[PDB]
């Protein structure tokens, strides 16, 4: 099931009556920016994973908007945003998002704890 709203179209891909699920959110260049996003649903919170998307050349107001909509429907709060470290982008990203009151953490895999260089952020009903 996929619906399209104001320049935003999402497709929900559930799996069984348990466990996590997979969802895709596509945002159009409403403000001159179009990117394909990938988000996985984990429990009562939304998860955002950036496999390979244009980090730079994007505003911050757009991100906040998509966050408000998703939270409305899902009615959740625990939203996480994880993206790589291209060059000059994560700085301002936290500068604004910090207005919410999230926590900064880094990924740690049993094989490769730190190396991929992926900034992970986790926030909940503040």
């Amino acid at each position: 099931i996929l619906y399209s709203d104001e320049r935003l179209n999402v497709t929900e891909e559930p799996t069984s009556n348990d466990k996590t699920r997979v969802l895709s959110i596509q945002c159009t260049l409403t403000e001159a920016k179009q990117v394909t996003w990938r988000a996985v649903w984990n429990g009562g919170g939304l998860y955002i994973e950036l496999p390979a998307g244009p980090l730079p050349e994007g505003s911050k107001d757009s991100f906040a908007a998509l966050l408000e909509f998703a939270e409305e429907q899902l009615r959740a709060d625990h939203v996480f945003i994880c993206f790589p470290k291209n060059r000059e982008d994560r700085a301002a990203l936290l500068r604004t998002f910090s207005f919410l009151g999230f926590e900064i953490v880094r990924p740690g895999h049993p094989l490769v704890p730190k190396r991929p260089d992926a900034c992970f952020m986790v926030y909940t009903l503040e």
